[PDB]
């Protein structure tokens, strides 16, 4: 389903682990540095994910964390569908430039990596009133429910 | 502006700080475990909260962690006006909690039966047949106020 698809990864900065999902057809995205790239900082992150945003399928790479049977558990009990097997690495890419954009403007990399996440939900580049990632994720959600 | 209004608040259980806000207009809330009730972790959720939604107001209590300088920062950068000083974040702590009861058992830790019981709020649908729930209600809120 479009607009229950959703594409999750790990990337890295300043030693530390920096998970990542996106909302495929519309670009939102979230993201937060974990701890350690485990299943079960995995399986948290995905239940606080699927509690927000209708969450059907996530695809994600072969990684341990993403394979693991905790992260299973926790698709079972949200109705997750899981799919091991494009976008993601353009988010991580221009993630990680916004983080350097304005790594300087925060303290821990935890707090520069929301603020980019931030930015990035906030832009736009359309015409003088297209739409923000922000927008497109909430759009799409309302016009399914109808 | 009521789309853009939430509150905020902490509540306990297991010695634990739960940090809970909710949309005013829609009853869809976000709560999550923290380390501290500080000003600092309560800047993070804050942060996190407002790259998700649009947050343009936020109601809370004299609380420390919400007077903070390090929130008002938070809020100042996120461009959030605040406000001190009904009923609803109330409801929602009992109701959270009330939840969070009926699933403990299915978690390892608090934490993560906190998330469970926020899931199930947020989809919840009243009686359980048709209507909305609260996490369809706030898309829908701010959809209809995009145009
Ligand atoms: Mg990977
Ligand atoms: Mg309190």
């Amino acid at each position: 389903c479009s607009p229950g698809i959703w594409q999750l990864d790990c990337t890295h900065l300043e030693g530390k682990v920096i998970l990542v999902a996106v909302h495929v057809a519309s670009g939102y995205i979230e993201a937060e540095v974990i701890p350690a790239e485990t299943g079960q900082e995995t399986a948290y992150f995905l239940l606080k994910l699927a509690g927000r945003w209708p969450v059907k399928t996530v695809h994600t790479d072969n990684g341990s964390n993403f394979t693991s049977t905790t992260v299973k558990a926790a698709c079972e009990w949200g109705g997750i569908k899981q799919e091991f097997g494009g976008v993601i690495e353009s988010m991580n890419k221009e993630l990680k430039k916004i983080i350097g954009q304005v790594r300087d403007q925060a303290e821990h990399l935890k707090t520069a990596v929301q603020m980019a996440v931030f930015i990035h939900n906030k832009k736009r580049k359309g015409g003088i009133g297209g739409y923000s990632a922000g927008e497109r994720i909430v759009d799409i959600i309302a016009t399914d429910i109808q």
